[PDB]
């Protein structure tokens, strides 16, 4: 099984392992139950030169897991600006929904990474998304205790 082996170097941080994988022939887009890719494991993990390698052999930049989160979710909700700037270059929607109706930028807002937020804004993101809640980022970055976000977030409103 090339793709358990791939989900397991992608989540390991083992850059060699996973380049030698794809090209014995691992589906980039392998998921487990839970759907996650290696995209998602090595965003997780802030593995960026694995990230880049995914990208470059055509990880699904967009695939969902079962929760509905993206890699670029998972990269802002950890903190990982530089993954979050090499998905977005590579397409990934800064607008993308989870199950519960958060983007990307409700993530960084509520965990409180201002420059991820400040990088999500100049790719576009939707201040006035509102989860399934009715709640926007701005919302959820004062409810956490972020009120500098907060700030920034309802400055461009």
């Amino acid at each position: 099984d090339l793709g358990k082996k791939l989900l397991q170097a992608a989540r390991a941080g083992q850059l060699d392992e996973v380049r030698e994988l794809l090209k014995a022939g691992a589906d980039v887009n392998a998921k487990d139950l839970i759907g996650v890719t290696p995209l998602h494991l090595a965003a997780f993990s802030g593995h960026l030169e694995i990230v880049e390698v995914l990208l470059k052999a055509s990880a699904d930049v967009n695939a969902k897991d079962v929760s509905g989160r993206t890699p670029l979710h998972v990269a802002a909700k950890h903190g990982h600006l530089e993954i979050v700037e090499v998905l977005l270059k590579a397409g990934a929607d800064v607008n993308a929904k989870d199950l519960i109706g958060f983007t990307p930028l409700h993530l960084a807002a509520q965990f409180g990474h201002l420059e991820i937020v400040e990088v999500l804004l100049k790719a576009g993101a939707d201040v006035n998304a509102q989860d399934k809640s009715g709640k926007t980022p701005a919302d959820l970055a004062a409810r956490a205790g972020h009120q500098d976000i907060a700030e920034v977030l309802q400055k461009a409103a």
